[PDB]
């Protein structure tokens, strides 16, 4: 609970960091990486997987092992 929500704390840092709202990363991916599920992921209150965190990394270009608490 706690590990997932620091993991959280960073997808929102690298996401915001670069500009970037929950709506702008469902544009910007053309629909692959939906708002809700992203927000979720950065409230700790759904668990991504260790495949598809690596996905996200790739989106925002960012080393995955970066987004690990």
């Amino acid at each position: 609970s706690e590990y997932a929500k620091q993991l959280g704390a960073k997808l929102r840092a690298i996401r915001t960091q670069q500009g970037l709202s929950l709506h702008g990363v469902e544009e910007k991916s053309q629909g692959r990486w939906k708002a809700v599920v992203v927000g979720s992921y950065e409230r700790g209150d759904r668990a991504v997987t260790v495949q598809r965190l690596a996905e996200l990394a790739d989106f925002y270009g960012v080393p995955v092992q970066e987004l690990l608490p």
